């Protein structure tokens, strides 16, 4: 029916021509008394029909439905907080001196700011109303709202909108709130260490890379929290942890943004068996924390049931592939004899066929992918039986790694050989410690069922 | 006195050599029954427990001896020591020959220790080891500079002091969180990468993705996604985290901080203001249990000033306060040429420093820094009221032209919260960002934190270096 850029135009225009004639069209402050969900627990238990015109209200939010029954009937919904009320506007209770009926409601569309005076009702069909005396415009919605990479870009569009984007941005900074309790309550302590730095360690990813003028130096963005985190532990701090962003340069999709969240944190005194039964702990207390239950659905079509229930499986990498190949490969595994009983180096090969025959072995239970080898996990510490593999684990669910932790190689002898600031403080004793990094992003996508990492981020980078 | 090279390089044959005996010299697991705190906690109360046997552990940072068959060391862990006592009587000597086990634990060491809790004749709270392990040794000497700042892990194990400012650090950000958790406000993550980086008046650090082939800015500030989410109908939001500046470094200037913004819808100026004089008070009695706390200015050689943070606080408004101390009206527009003159003239007869181009928010921006920053040292106070031309977000005043609706809380002439009731008008103001404006944002009162600066004056630290854990540095 109407043209967007006219309207568009012809909304700048009204509130200019506001301006003009002295109304100012934002005004600064509207003393408000009750937000909209104080308004439904307090009004819900009211009879139909029942007002309380004694009763006078200050309440603000958006119009997001515009209704008439005639010129001297307009109905709203009033949009605040995730939840709605009726606005039910009668010529009659119109506080009239302070302006014409039609025109003071003509000019409210939706997706306008309002702030209304007046009194709480219930219609006789038994909708929660407010009755207002006066409705002032606080804020003016210039475009015409919507009744695809929209969401991502006008993030804000889609809050309003859709009540289920709103609802999974609420379960994730609970998740967050979950973890930071959970280890707080365990006695870790929360640091921040730097997202800028000479070096960039911590795993094996491509970094951004940015440059500081009045220093004249190239640094590099953070691709992990490992190194500081453990320097930390060398200082004392026993329990320590980290939640934050991390930057990896590489390529964009579902299950991968170039920045997301991690958490580490690091334990003295502990090992992989440690990691795993906090592992185990933490997954199917949060579960439990935010369903009431250990099975979660998802839409990995029909949806699949992820049974967070403790324990979970542990494959073991190495006797796993050799299971179902029935070849041995000998723990020299860049030798040149093991290399090619496998066939671009040791490690990558490894990745391949973990990722092809062992990354899906379960979709029903999240699992562990235990042991991988020490050429795979340069600061992970060495089994203690089994020569050439590493205490390491990593947990998947769906398919994708949400998990990864081992006891931390300590000795600074065996390490220089994997490979400054931090070398040295090896060199200081770290004490034996297990490690352990999370993706919340991916977590939050399984538990809101997501199935692009997009989703669970307010603003995902984008090309323009 | 020892060649440090040499103390390296004996404890690394010792390494070695005790590979080669079979010993494993960074053993995978010590399973420990008891923390040092939880250890002290229990026994505080010359008697010994030869019955209870525990595992415990901890780093070396003493050690001493009468003689042979008798040794002292220190045992730290969690910021807390006890003494070990290590005598021969008491040792399990199946497990090793006394002297040669004890002779090798040196200064820096960790160690696990199974034994049983006492106290001595003198009354020093100890565990008595039946057999102490070597769980990862100590290669460097350790001190008895800059170093605090690169190799900040020798800093915490040695200065109880810089321990306490970290604790205070975190709790600091433990309160924020939950002051704003209980008023509603929740939490949210913006992006730290975007290709326009307003916020605020600074050059940014810029960085390229490839994949994508996309140059982008490291953020300066989060104001302008978090106004998105409040179009977006989050009526309370707020972010904790870095921000980034490409500009020089000092005692107040590390180009990654820590900041705090809020956004809180129907808000305004005066709800600001009454916030920050909660939370700062509130925050200071839960640290201290009291309002006035104690700091050094000059420095720790020089005598300490009292901060009294028990609101209200002063309000001063910028151009009242100029005015009056230079005995001058500065004509609007403040960028017009004769009122630029005037505040170039005024800089001038007070020999002092004109700013990098002249413009008129910078010579403002001056006037104040001289003439106001500073005209509270014993407590902290508010700047109110900016011109528009140097508040270019902030909303405009409701009664006073040329103004805002903006404040500025100072503590020792440095500024640590900036805030105003937000500037909503699409028209009167990043692409996103405007068009965002253009959906409605409601009238909102929007506030930042300097956590690192607030952090420096809350434990008495004259560098903001001294308050974060790896400061950049040059190499
Ligand atoms: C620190 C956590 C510990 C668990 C494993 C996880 C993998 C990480 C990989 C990754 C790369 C990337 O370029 C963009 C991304 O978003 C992600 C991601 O989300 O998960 O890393
Ligand atoms: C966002 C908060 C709002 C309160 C005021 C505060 C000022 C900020 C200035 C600054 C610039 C810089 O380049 C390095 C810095 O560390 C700092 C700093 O610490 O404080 O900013
Ligand atoms: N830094 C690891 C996570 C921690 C593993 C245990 N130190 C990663 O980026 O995946
Ligand atoms: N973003 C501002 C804080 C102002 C808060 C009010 N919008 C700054 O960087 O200083
Ligand atoms: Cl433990
Ligand atoms: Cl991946
Ligand atoms: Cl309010
Ligand atoms: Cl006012």
């Amino acid at each position: 029916e109407v043209d967007p850029r006219l309207y568009f135009e012809n909304r700048s225009k009204f509130i200019q021509d506001q301006k003009d004639k002295g109304i100012n069209p934002y005004p600064h402050k509207f003393e408000r008394t009750i937000s909209i969900p104080e308004f439904i627990e307090k009004y819900k238990d009211l009879g139909n029909g029942e007002h309380l015109e004694d009763t006078i209200l200050n309440i603000t939010g958006r119009i997001m439905r515009v209704s008439a029954s005639g010129q001297k009937l307009r109905f709203f919904d009033l949009v605040g907080d995730g939840e709605k009320i009726q606005v039910l506007a009668n010529y009659s209770f119109h506080n009239h001196e302070k302006g014409n009926f039609a025109e003071c409601y003509d000019k409210i569309r939706r997706g306008d700011i309002v702030g209304i005076v007046g009194f709480p009702g219930k219609s006789k069909k038994g909708e929660l109303s407010i009755f207002p005396k006066e409705t002032i415009l606080l804020s003016a919605c210039l475009h015409m709202l919507p009744m695809t990479e929209i969401r991502y870009r006008q993030r804000y569009l889609d809050l309003l909108i859709n009540e289920s984007s709103r609802h999974t941005f609420v379960t994730r900074t609970k998740i967050i709130n979950f973890l930071r309790n959970f280890l707080n309550e365990r006695g870790f302590f929360e640091v921040e260490t730097p997202m800028m730095n000479l070096i960039a360690g911590g795993a094996n990813a491509r970094p951004f890379i940015t440059h500081h003028n009045d220093l004249d130096l190239d640094l590099y963005l953070r691709i992990a929290t490992e190194l500081p985190l453990k320097m930390l532990i060398v200082g004392g701090i026993d329990k320590v942890y980290e939640i934050g962003k991390v930057f990896r340069n590489e390529g964009i999709d579902n299950t991968h943004n170039p920045e997301f969240t991690s958490c580490e944190f690091y334990w003295a005194y502990a090992d992989y068996n440690d990691l795993i039964k906090w592992s185990e702990d933490f997954f199917s207390q949060l579960v439990y924390h935010l369903f009431g239950t250990y099975k979660i659905s998802y839409n990995k079509n029909q949806p699949i049931e992820i049974d967070f229930t403790p324990p979970y499986p542990k494959v073991s990498i190495v006797e796993e592939i050799e299971k179902v190949t029935n070849t041995i490969l000998e723990q020299p595994f860049d030798s040149n004899e093991t290399i090619e009983k496998m066939i671009p180096t040791a490690a990558k090969l490894l990745d391949q066929l973990a990722s092809h025959f062992i990354e899906n072995k379960y979709n029903d239970k999240p699992f562990f992918i235990v042991e991988h080898p020490q050429i795979m996990s340069p600061l992970a510490k060495y089994h203690r039986t089994k020569p050439g593999l590493t205490e390491r684990l990593e947990m998947f669910i769906c398919g994708k790694e949400v998990l990864n932790a081992y006891t931390e190689l300590n000795d600074p002898f065996k390490q220089k050989e994997c490979f400054s600031a931090f070398c040295t403080s090896l060199e200081y004793g770290l004490p034996p410690t297990g490690g352990l990094g999370l993706g919340i992003d991916r977590i939050t996508m399984f538990l809101t069922n997501k199935n692009s990492i997009k989703d669970v981020i307010l603003f995902p980078t984008m090309r323009p």
